[PDB]
């Protein structure tokens, strides 16, 4: 008789465990997961794991699980996570559950400093996260030390100020108090609205080279493709929006991006590993497809569209500058600050780097 396969899948805040048959496909597994947690916006998510060669991988849904070399272990371990991000969370996300999972996943990336976040923004987000978890601030309940166990802000942010842990608690509490009245769902959504303007938000980075062999980063996201210089992941230098892209493919380390303008030249770049190249290609195709479905079935920051959030950031900057230990800032801080000095934000930069012809942009790519 067919022996059942034990599988364990974790979401950002839940653990699921069930048995599947040897002939179970990824789709069958996937559907069981989403059905259990009540999630229907399935297009964003996937089952992530690490195969028996130590490689991070997304499960194929049209393919039996016991055929994709998942580690021979009991149970099989999967992580249910977002593989794709909406273009604008405020316009797209529908379900509380979907919002929450995005919120948790993005927050994890901020707190671990995988996603760069400037001090004031980090503090504010942390205060929205507190609201999301504890609800309304209550002096009777949330006495001094109620945040002591919390991972509130990135460690980098603490290092560059003259505040102690105890003092950071105080700071966040104050802003927690400002959010009084905000429902937890709305807290999480506001968290995402702010986070999505971050330079590194929603971006997968990959090491690539141009013709002459310059080490560069490729950035793949919901908006299009970005090119970065090797030491600056915050500021893309060249951009191609999905709207200018017709087709993505690769062959032996050579990527070829075909244009919608048949008169334009192909965008061509190089990437070393085959395993990595596969995931690059999936991320491009998936993001490209979602982009199209939104359009045929000038972005501004949250701060600029939400005067209340704008005032909060500004007030934060005021409170913090007096505690700022400037010779303790990191490389990304310094980069972010120069960008700000130049009057840049995520969307102004994207418009800037998308200027000119395809040929023109392809040429400066090679010149890098």
């Amino acid at each position: 008789m067919p022996k059942p396969i034990n599988v364990r899948v974790t979401t950002m805040d839940a653990e699921l465990e069930f048995a599947i048959q040897p002939n179970t496909t990824g789709k069958q597994l996937f559907d069981q997961v989403v059905k259990t947690i009540g999630l229907r916006e399935v297009w964003y998510f996937g089952l992530h794991y690490v195969d028996n060669k130590g490689f991070p991988t997304w499960l194929k849904l049209d393919k039996k699980v016991s055929a994709q070399e998942v580690r021979k272990e009991n149970p099989l371990q999967f992580k249910f996570r977002a593989k794709f991000y909406p273009e604008d969370v405020a316009e797209e996300l529908i379900q509380d559950i979907t919002q929450k999972l995005f919120f948790l996943q993005v927050k994890e990336g901020i707190l671990s400093d995988e996603i760069y976040c400037p001090p004031e923004t980090a503090v504010l987000l942390g205060s929205y996260a507190v609201q999301a978890k504890f609800g309304d601030y209550n002096k009777e309940v949330h006495k001094s030390g109620y945040l002591s166990s919390e991972r509130l802000i990135p460690q980098r942010v603490m290092d560059q100020h003259k505040l102690t842990r105890d003092q950071w608690e105080d700071r966040i509490q104050v802003w927690h108090a400002e959010h009084r009245g905000m429902l937890k769902d709305n807290a999480m959504l506001e968290y995402l609205k702010i986070a999505q303007d971050l330079e590194m938000y929603g971006i997968n980075y990959f090491e690539i080279k141009n013709k002459k062999g310059t080490d560069l980063w490729l950035g793949v996201d919901a908006l299009g493709l970005n090119i970065y210089e090797k030491d600056d992941k915050l500021t893309p230098k060249i951009g191609f929006p999905w709207s200018e892209i017709r087709n993505i493919s690769f062959n032996d380390k050579k990527f070829v991006i075909k244009p919608i303008d048949k008169k334009a030249p192909d965008f061509v770049f190089y990437a070393p590993r085959l395993r990595i190249n596969k995931r690059i290609l999936q991320l491009c195709m998936g993001n490209h497809e979602l982009y199209m479905r939104r359009r045929k079935p000038k972005r501004i920051t949250e701060a600029e569209k939400n005067e209340r959030v704008q005032r909060q950031l500004l007030t934060l900057s005021s409170e913090l500058s007096q505690a700022r230990d400037e010779n303790k800032r990191t490389h990304n801080d310094i980069i972010h600050n120069e960008n700000m000095r130049q009057g840049r934000d995520k969307y102004k930069t994207l418009r800037q780097i998308r200027q000119g012809n395809t040929k023109q942009r392809i040429d400066e790519f090679e010149a890098l």
